[PDB]
């Protein structure tokens, strides 16, 4: 559990200016740095300044766009993504238009993700795509949203916004990672769990899914992330802090 907890901590996207600064401080933990912090776009500049000032410039800055709604207006999602890039994001987590998919429109999800990926790729920014598994609910829809996102060039597929009633489950995590495996894209596509990981014991289980599917070396920071309320504290407690 100590080994899994240290591993999970180093895979976290940890999520007023004073609160952003505090977040950056919290990412620099006694046992190592989280992979990233996650803030709203407007907070990226002050976060970058803080991370540099505390000597942790390698902590990535992630942000969110089309968020949390997953609306199907490509031009708005793209403008927000371009703004996130311009603010200085290292990574952008865009919400997939999951309601449109549930209404039978697969193409708009492809087009939205693709537009955002093209912007991100031009700037060497990673794109994560939030599919909102807790709203999709159905295995087939979770697979479909995952598949479309991957085909459109997602660098990560992500369970959830954290803003709806149901976020990640072990089953939705397994389904999404199976899509990565089945599509043969494990080298280029990561998986991010949001919600459902309250404890160090939970984190261990989610990591074990990846280890079982791909082998224990797969889940590095380019391929696996965590975000959940309370998780950092639980991980630190497991590690003696």
């Amino acid at each position: 559990l100590k080994a899994s907890s240290l591993r999970a901590l180093k895979l976290m996207d940890l999520s007023t200016d004073e609160k952003v600064i505090a977040l950056c401080h919290q990412a620099k933990t006694p046992v190592g740095n989280t992979a990233a912090i996650s803030v709203y776009p407007r907070s990226i500049p002050i976060a970058r300044k803080t991370l540099k000032e505390q000597g942790t410039p390698e902590i990535r800055i992630a942000t969110v766009t089309n968020f949390p709604h997953g609306n199907d207006d490509i031009e708005i999602a793209l403008a927000e993504t371009r703004a996130a890039i311009a603010y200085g994001a290292d990574e952008v987590d865009v919400v997939f238009p999951y309601r449109a998919l549930m209404a039978g429109n697969e193409q708009v999800g492809f087009d939205l993700v693709k537009a955002c990926k093209e912007a991100c790729a031009a700037a060497n920014v990673l794109l994560k795509v939030i599919i909102e598994t807790g709203e999709l609910k159905d295995e087939a829809l979770i697979r479909k949203a995952s598949e479309i996102s991957i085909k459109a060039g997602a660098d990560f597929i992500k369970t959830s916004t954290g803003r709806v009633a149901v976020n990640a489950t072990p089953e939705s995590a397994r389904i999404m990672m199976e899509v990565i495996r089945d599509m043969g894209v494990e080298k280029s596509v990561g998986f991010k769990v949001t919600g459902g990981v309250s404890t160090a014991e939970d984190a261990q289980k989610y990591l074990a899914i990846a280890d079982e599917l791909f082998g224990a070396d797969w889940a590095d920071a380019r391929h696996y992330r965590f975000s959940a309320s309370g998780l950092l504290a639980s991980l630190l407690k497991a590690l003696g802090h």
